[PDB]
């Protein structure tokens, strides 16, 4: 009944190009089962929307990367809130939301946008740059640590460890266990930052600490719920800043009608989410059999679900394949979908926000002008090189 497909999904040459293997993973049928690694996959942009919103069949508590918890040790303590199913996730989940919220984001909108304006300036002062080493990281780098509250010591440690994470969600190949080996000191940097000592009151990573009087979370708890945001909250909007970039780069007309309306600027980060997919896949796994594409999928099985493909699908998106900044994006599952779906998403959006704005008042032109090269990550899509000539407006 199901197609089993030879495709590695976590191999370099799937991610060189991943767009005509997901076509296949698509065309294939609702459901495909990869003997590389013993999954069942769903491409389509109905089932893994359908599996994001069935958390009690297709749980996150037996981890989300391919490592089955029940059956293997977690190469570090599980996440309370990514790694947690209702109602153990819930509280953790209502905390993150709190310290991440609406009213939170008034406090941090004029310092990320002022960031974000200058850095621009600044590049338009050297017109020739790497939009990953010199915007897409030193961006976020610039504001998310600060708004987190970290100490200045040891920051140096965080894109690595973030690599490392995302790396380990992915199959033991090459890039999770080289991630793996020798992350002892990547480890020991996040984890100490994650006790109230050393957070700045304020911050985000204080915030959650404050939030151990409420009864929502015990002071035990906290620790790893800093560690959350410090494992998600810069890799991923490196990524998407990225992404973004690489998109403005690529599609000048798209370019020209931010410039002409920079409100567009926050749907034109939306659409660069959908469009490349920062986040390309992540798993479920099955708590019972059940019925996936007219496949009887067992109980305990690994379901890795392809949110790029889904944000691509034509069964879903009229032209997926062209990047339009004022595509009604609602639906994408570039952040997830259900109770999972991106505790983070404000600040995500935020500085994507702001630095697609800076860029839409401030540039004429973005040019590449040397040899971009592709970051590989197992879970992550972005580049590790986008040399650009910026050309001031
Ligand atoms: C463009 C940037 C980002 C993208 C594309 C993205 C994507 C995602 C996705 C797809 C999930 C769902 C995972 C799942 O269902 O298993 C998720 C969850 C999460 N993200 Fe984001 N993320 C981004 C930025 C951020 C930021 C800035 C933060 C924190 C400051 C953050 C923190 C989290 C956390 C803590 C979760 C777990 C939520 C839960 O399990 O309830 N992310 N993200
Ligand atoms: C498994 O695919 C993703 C995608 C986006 C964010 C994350 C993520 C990683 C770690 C944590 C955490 O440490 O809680 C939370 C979210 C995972
Ligand atoms: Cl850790």
């Amino acid at each position: 009944t199901i197609p089993h497909l030879a495709i590695d999904p976590f191999s370099l040459d799937f991610f060189d190009d991943p767009y005509p293997d997901q076509q296949t993973l698509r065309d294939a049928g609702p459901v495909v089962y990869l003997d590389k690694w013993n999954v069942y996959g769903v491409a389509r942009y109905a089932e893994v929307h359908a599996v994001l919103n069935d958390p009690t069949t297709f749980c996150s508590s037996r981890g989300v990367g391919l490592s089955d918890f029940k059956k293997e040790k977690p190469w570090r303590p599980p996440s309370l809130i990514l790694e947690a199913d209702p109602p153990a996730h819930t509280r953790p989940r209502a905390v993150l939301s709190k310290v991440l919220s609406p009213a939170t984001m008034k406090t941090i909108r004029d310092g990320f946008a002022a960031a974000a304006d200058a850095k621009v300036d600044e590049l338009l002062q050297r017109g020739c740059i790497d939009a990953i080493a010199d915007l897409a990281e030193a961006y976020p780098l610039s504001v998310f640590p600060d708004a987190m509250g970290l100490k200045q010591e040891g920051r140096e440690h965080l894109l690595p460890y973030a690599g490392l994470v995302f790396n380990a969600f992915g199959p033991p190949n090459e890039l999770r266990q080289t991630a793996i080996e020798r992350s002892a000191p990547h480890q020991a940097y996040v984890n100490e930052q994650c006790q109230r000592p050393n957070l700045a009151p304020g911050g985000f990573g204080a915030c959650i600490h404050a939030f151990t009087d409420t009864g929502e979370i015990t002071p035990d708890e906290a620790p790893l719920l800093v560690r959350s945001l410090l494992s998600a909250g810069l890799d991923t909007t490196v990524n998407g800043i990225g992404a973004a970039v690489y998109c403005l780069a690529r599609f000048p007309g798209e370019l020209q009608r931010l410039r002409s309306d920079p409100t567009l600027a926050r749907n034109a980060f939306e659409e660069a989410v959908r469009f490349e997919s920062p986040v390309q896949t992540f798993f479920r796994t099955t708590t019972r059999e059940v019925e996936l594409g007219g496949a009887v999928i067992g109980e305990g099985e690994k379901v890795l679900m392809f949110l790029g493909s889904a944000n691509r699908d034509p069964r879903r998106w009229s032209d997926p394949d062209l990047y339009d900044i004022t595509r009604k994006t609602s639906g994408h599952v570039g952040f997830g979908s259900g109770v999972h779906m991106c505790v983070g998403q404000l600040v995500a959006r935020l500085e994507g926000e702001v630095m697609l704005s800076a860029l839409a008042r401030k540039v004429a032109a973005i040019d590449i002008d040397g040899p971009v090269k592709r970051r590989f990550n197992n879970t992550l899509r972005g580049l590790e090189s986008l040399p650009v000539k910026l050309t001031p407006a």
